[PDB]
């Protein structure tokens, strides 16, 4: 219920890292956006 921001989504890359990406500022990382990245 309303997890990551309206621009932060979770997806697993090749190896399978659930990387979160921001389509509002183009931010690609594996760290949770809810915490700090």
């Amino acid at each position: 219920s309303m997890g990551l921001p309206p621009g932060w989504d979770e997806y697993k890359t090749h190896n399978g890292k659930t990387y979160y990406y921001n389509h509002n500022t183009k931010t690609s990382t594996w760290t949770d956006p809810r915490m700090s990245s």
